[PDB]
């Protein structure tokens, strides 16, 4: 499976952030987005998206802190390889 293309990381506040992307070539069933403080390793949100989503918006986040977000296209028992981005509140 190919990876979420084009994926920005906008409109970010002190507390909030917008995660936008192109949706995958192949047909996919839905992408897992993955987000939390880049170097907190227990620091996990996993959202699942249906295939139709091409943003989330992220809110409660934490001031002044760097976070990573993680983006998988997923088909059964198929995945693609994740694509990562880093943004800082």
């Amino acid at each position: 499976l190919d990876a979420p293309s084009q994926i920005e990381v906008k409109d970010v506040t002190d507390t909030t952030a917008l995660i936008t992307w192109f949706k995958p070539l192949a047909e996919i069933d839905g992408i897992e987005l993955t987000y939390g403080i880049k170097d907190v390793p227990g620091d996990r949100t996993t959202i699942d998206l249906t295939e139709d989503e091409n943003q989330y918006s992220i809110g409660n986040l934490k001031p002044d802190t760097e976070y990573e977000v993680s983006l998988i296209s997923r088909r059964g028992d198929m995945s693609s390889n994740p694509a990562k981005e880093t943004f800082t509140t």
